[PDB]
């Protein structure tokens, strides 16, 4: 057996699906979109028996800015790691993560994260990969809290419009709103979400995927919505193969801090969901939510669907 | 609004699917099979606005034996409770569970369990119903550990036959094995699993659904396997609508205590899965497993799929 770099995307995806495809079905389009467009220092290391790929790890160091966050070179990420089912418990996973980690460490990493990278596949260790928690524990990762993808079928429920206090308008974005939108993000969400707006517009997000809420003329919040016409495969629709015809998604969503807790997030969410409904969306997902916010979406009939555990290793 | 009994099965199932059908798709056949065949003292209470059902609770007291376990009349169960999404946070759930609980209590119940009943729909509080944990907490239930349904696609992986030490044979059950099987269960699994064998044979389980392992002539273990021809809808195939064509399942599985930890459970599991594979099964589920045993199935590529929290209220 040898460990060496591979960018044999088909073989990786094939191995991915054979091992975990029932619950994280992967396709080449998503795999390539996410791997190729990422701007971090990144690598894929494979484990090989001769010419046969038997496992891999994808890993990154935070070397590229997130909006007005500077990169923190101390942070590295394990995007994914899978050893083929017929080669488990032979130390291969170990050798792969050793190689990843030693490299990150030599280049200055001191905090190693399970998922949560830019162009992530996973917010953390999936519950479906719960037994890997012990693999990570043994290597010095500590297990922390959970995030959840939520699922709902917006074709099945009708909801009541929240009561519009006046001045506030919710609308699908137009090209000429881009200036205002960026101005709002620099103020309120100037980190990764800003960076995602910039990068997603570059990779095929369209104005139709964005809903804005304005007070008078000022942008004071947004959502990103997805359907089966969206060009960019974002996190809500990663696992669209599980979601049927007329799939969709939503996230992220935010309101200017000074307008919070007046029912405006609820209004934006309502309107975003009506747009999706009108687009004939059925099952749809809201990705990477925290526990404390689940009820916000649950009023609209969304339920936790997948769970992911945050996990972090501090380099000694 | 009024609370009163309802056996309007279609309306219940309709409400069930509108609220939680994306993740627990219910059909009338399963609902009726499970509700009607249960032998416990049982009731369904509905909440109504005039003629419209807006919520329900199904509840039971342990009044019927489990194999050679006597019923423990102190145990009651909340099989399920759902309030329609357009009527939440109006106290309806409260009034329903108050009515259920007061009745159980008057009839002698002192321990109240979330799911885990005979003919259960849920081993505990589903993770997809995680926000209800707080509903139950407020009423004095304590949250305990987790159980997991596991999922795998047996069409996608080939496995190695474990090394047969001699004497042990694994075979699909025949009618004439029924005596031996019961003899083995009275010895080794004489509680609910024995009772399930008796009752499932009465409701349409066939010898083809059972695999036995024998040493010489003695039955020393079993599994129950399911495919799309099984007549009895058991727990592994409750959520078959999520599982595609050629769905299947497995569970329970057991080995005589004196033969444990010699590789025989692994051999039985291997053979059971080969049978399913030969029956062209693809996605299949292993229901209600504990954390400590997940790896046993994970060697065969099964992964946690759903999680359920045990929860118990001790009556003051
Ligand atoms: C950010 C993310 O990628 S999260 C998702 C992680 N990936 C997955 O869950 C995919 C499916 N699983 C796998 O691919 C594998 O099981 C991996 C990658 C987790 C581990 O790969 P392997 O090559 O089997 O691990 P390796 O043989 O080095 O195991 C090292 C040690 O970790 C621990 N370990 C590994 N797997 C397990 C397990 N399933 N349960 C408990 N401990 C485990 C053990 O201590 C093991 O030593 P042992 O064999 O002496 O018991
Ligand atoms: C064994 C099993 O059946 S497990 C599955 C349980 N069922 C479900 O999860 C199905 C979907 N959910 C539902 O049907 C409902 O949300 C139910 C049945 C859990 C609760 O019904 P409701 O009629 O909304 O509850 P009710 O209004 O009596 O709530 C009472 C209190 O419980 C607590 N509570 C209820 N729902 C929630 C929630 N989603 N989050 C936090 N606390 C809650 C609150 O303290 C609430 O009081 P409040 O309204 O003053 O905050
Ligand atoms: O990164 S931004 O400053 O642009 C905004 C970040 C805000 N969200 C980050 C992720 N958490 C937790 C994930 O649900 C919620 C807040
Ligand atoms: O009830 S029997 O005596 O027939 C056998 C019970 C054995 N199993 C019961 C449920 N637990 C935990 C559920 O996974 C495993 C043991
Ligand atoms: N839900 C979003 C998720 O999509 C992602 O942008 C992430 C970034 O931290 O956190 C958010 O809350
Ligand atoms: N997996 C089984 C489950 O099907 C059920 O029979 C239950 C009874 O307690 O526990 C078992 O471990």
């Amino acid at each position: 057996m040898e460990i060496k770099e591979t960018y044999d995307f088909s073989s990786i995806v094939d191995l991915w699906n054979k091992n975990i495809g029932t619950v994280y079905p992967m396709n080449l389009e998503l795999f390539k979109q996410n791997y190729i467009n990422d701007r971090q220092r990144k690598k894929i290391m494979g484990a090989f028996n001769g010419e046969i790929l038997i496992g891999f790890v994808i890993y990154k160091q935070w070397t590229y800015k997130s909006g007005s966050l500077k990169p923190n070179h101390k942070i590295g990420y394990i995007n994914s790691i899978i050893v083929d089912i017929n080669f488990r418990h032979q130390g291969i996973g170990t050798k792969l993560l050793d190689a990843a980690e030693e490299e990150l460490i030599n280049s200055g990493v001191k905090i190693l994260r399970c998922g949560s990278d830019t162009y992530h596949f996973f917010p953390g260790i999936p519950l479906e990969c719960l037994p890997s928690e012990e693999f990570f524990l043994v290597r010095g990762y500590k297990m922390q809290d959970y995030f959840y993808d939520l699922i709902g079928d917006v074709s099945k429920v009708d909801f009541k419009k929240p009561s519009i206090k006046d001045g506030f308008k919710v609308n699908v974005m137009k090209p000429e709103d881009r200036k205002g939108l960026f101005e709002f993000l620099e103020k309120s969400f100037s980190g990764r979400w800003l960076e995602e707006f910039i990068e997603f517009f570059q990779v095929g997000m369209k104005e139709r995927d964005i809903v804005l809420i304005k007070y008078k003329t000022s942008v004071i919040g947004f959502s990103h919505i997805y359907d089966n016409k969206s060009s960019f495969i974002g996190p809500p629709i990663y696992w669209k193969a599980l979601l049927g015809h007329n799939y969709g998604g939503l996230g992220p969503i935010g309101i200017d801090k000074t307008y919070r807790k007046q029912g405006l997030g609820r209004l934006l969410l309502y309107e975003s969901l009506q747009i999706l409904k009108k687009r004939e969306v059925k099952k749809m997902v809201i990705d990477w939510t925290e526990k404390d916010i689940i009820n916000f979406y649950g009023r609209f009939n969304f339920m936790p669907w997948k769970a992911y555990r945050k996990a972090t290793k501090e380099v000694k």
